[PDB]
């Protein structure tokens, strides 16, 4: 019906607009002002770059493919799109992992933070993260190593309209392990100790002078990442392990839920008063 196609297009355009506007302002504010060029603001720059690439490339063409129902572009041009999707998702999650580790290294070892993070080490860390993300998205896909053998997969591969995702078991497990689960475990172990230290400091202060803030901040941090990406990475292995228990539509919906996370990062991370002033003088 014409109601559905017009109605969904508005949402799929608002998502792109929100992502682009949110992720361009942070980059502009960091670049144009010498106050915010901190060693810990480069990771946010990399995260914003990944989110911007997602907004410019991943979302609009997927929306057009869904609305039109046929991939009018060539067969070559959409393997590039799939590789871009995987690369951007991996580089976005691993950047959050790196930010968490950097935050951990500053509280438990206050006397060594300035002498163990340096502007030279940040570049190396970012380059390693992006390289690791790049050797799990372009190399294994454009070499045609992930393709399945079942009849539907080949019958759809041999058509210039088909670009639906059919993946092998080993790739489906390895990609998920590299992208999500190891960063999830690392982030959990990192963020438990920060809460423990906050509790210790509060208890130490209370005795001498005589915590909703810690729970609220950690909830905002870890209830938007464990709720947006976890449901997808549980079915990403399930639909491969056991026959066809998972429908294609549920897979697609849980995938598009994960793209929305790219539009929330500036709100979660760029809330400091310095960022507020920087945004205020950029506009208005
Ligand atoms: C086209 N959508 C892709 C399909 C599979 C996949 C995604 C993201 C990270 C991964 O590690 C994946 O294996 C999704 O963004």
């Amino acid at each position: 019906d014409e109601v559905w196609v017009v109605g969904m297009g508005i949402v799929m355009s608002l998502i792109v607009l929100a992502i682009v506007f949110g992720n361009v302002l942070v980059i502009t504010a960091i670049a144009k002002f010498e106050r915010l060029q901190t060693v810990t603001n480069y990771f946010i720059t990399s995260l914003a770059c990944a989110d911007l690439v997602m907004g410019l490339a991943v979302v609009p063409f997927g929306a057009a493919h869904i609305l039109t129902k046929t991939w009018t572009f060539g067969n070559f041009w959409c393997e590039f799109w799939t590789s871009i999707d995987v690369l951007c998702v991996t580089a976005s999650i691993e950047t959050l992992c790196v930010i968490a580790v950097d935050r951990y290294f500053a509280i438990t070892s206050p006397f060594k933070y300035q002498s163990l993070l340096t502007k030279n080490k940040a570049r190396v860390i970012i380059l390693m993260v992006w390289i690791v993300s790049g050797l799990t998205s372009f190399l294994p896909i454009q070499m045609h190593w992930y393709r399945a053998t079942h009849q539907e997969a080949i019958n759809c591969y041999a058509e210039e309209t088909c670009c639906d995702f059919f993946t092998n078991q080993a790739y489906a497990i390895a990609s998920s392990i590299v992208s999500f689960y190891v960063p999830l475990v690392i982030m959990v172990f990192v963020y438990s100790r920060v809460f423990q230290e906050a509790k210790r400091q509060l208890q130490k202060i209370d005795k001498s002078e005589g915590e909703h803030k810690a729970l609220k901040t950690l909830g905002i941090i870890m209830g938007t990442f464990t709720l947006c990406w976890l449901p997808f990475f549980i079915v990403n292995i399930v639909h491969v392990i056991q026959d066809n228990l998972i429908r294609k539509e549920v897979y697609i919906l849980l995938n598009w839920i994960g793209y929305v996370n790219s539009g929330f990062n500036p709100l979660i991370y760029c809330r400091s008063p310095d960022f507020r002033i920087a945004f205020q003088e950029l506009l208005c």
